[PDB]
């Protein structure tokens, strides 16, 4: 049905049980119904198009999953799925986990299959307000550790490759002090931030502009540079030593 | 027949229950109407042309979603929608999400598929005051994650590539203290800007 046209969802019981029902479907408009007290606690929430957070806890169980087989991401032709780029994209807008290039775990979500070297960013708003009354992120030392993902991604997709980059750089010839300032990032509010990026520090104030770009190292002259900073050591062992 | 020239839009209900209507459309004129009270607490806001914000909370749920999969994408054929550039214009102006080259995410909007290379700038304008009552961008902080979009990519596109660019330079001739100056933005009313 989810690939003819029109999607309705509807399943009988073995005791000839009607449990189908209608929901707002013009083409998108969720599908939520929660029935409570003695009959039967079942509140079953289903969304289209995406795979919103179905947040849902019974009687000594508690659910709140994405989850989707990797047959069911293939059945997933007529909503947003083909090739592998479409998959990946598909994950993350209802399903997650592919471990492709850099990957952001953050607020209930996962961000998966972006390279880095392609100029690739990754981003995850927050949850909702009742999200949170409910449980969310538990508590902050969980949020720690689901987020370590990112600290072991960022230094294994930019703080490493780069290293090497340096190599084969100096292996033909370079300079390099730059390496030795600095690299930041942004703090501050809209209209007001900082938005700092390598060897441009930038910061417009709710009232005032500050700024700061510095220049160093030129091959001659950053290894005599350096020359000199070892130098002075031995000048000094000299007189210690008299 | 979105296709076929007039978009009507009508749906039956299984139990012969009728639930077609008439919006004004000479050609676009949105299709709204708010039922409530003992009856059945649904409003339904439909947009033409483009996918406006459709807010809309009901019991034990909220709902304020552009959501289009890439086959309606696809079946906006006879909306503003052909090659790679056209369904990417499509997804700002309705939908959203398609990572290509730089992007803003700011005020409940996305903005998809532009090269910085090819001189593209990027901008969003705020919401409505309404929307601001309902909720928008909810806490402060909620919209700095959600705008750290942007400070990533302008690193990756401007503050990145230049650097080996400078490399090439430097790899022929080259002269560089301009790289300790400046590069700052801009800041003032209109008129008496800076």
């Amino acid at each position: 049905l989810l690939n003819l046209g029109h999607d309705p969802l509807a399943d009988r019981g073995q005791k000839g049980t009607a449990k189908p029902l209608q929901p707002s479907a013009p083409r998108n408009k969720t599908r939520v119904v929660s029935y409570r007290v003695p009959h039967n606690a079942a509140v079953q929430v289903y969304d289209y198009r995406a795979k919103r957070a179905r947040v849902v806890f019974g009687p000594e169980l508690v659910t709140l999953d994405p989850e989707e087989q990797f047959t069911v991401l293939s059945l997933s032709a007529g909503r947003p799925k083909r090739p592998h780029a479409r998959r990946a994209l598909c994950l993350l807008l209802g399903p997650d986990f592919f471990t492709d290039v850099i990957t952001i775990e953050t607020a209930d979500h996962a961000r998966l299959q972006l390279q880095l070297a392609y100029n690739w960013h990754f981003e995850l708003k927050n949850r909702n307000d009742p999200a949170e009354a409910a449980k969310l992120f538990s508590v902050p030392d969980f949020v720690g550790d689901a987020c370590k993902a990112i600290a072991s991604r960022v230094r294994g997709a930019v703080a490493s490759v780069t290293f090497d980059d340096f190599h084969k750089n100096s292996a033909r010839i370079i300079r390099m002090a730059v390496f030795g300032f600095e690299m930041s990032e942004d703090t501050g509010p809209d209209g007001t931030l900082l938005p700092k990026a390598r060897d441009q520090a930038v910061f417009p104030q709710n009232g005032l502009v500050v700024s700061s770009v510095d220049v160093q190292s030129v091959e001659p002259v950053d290894q005599r540079t350096r020359d000199a900073l070892q130098r002075s050591v031995q000048l000094a062992i000299e007189i210690t030593t008299n």
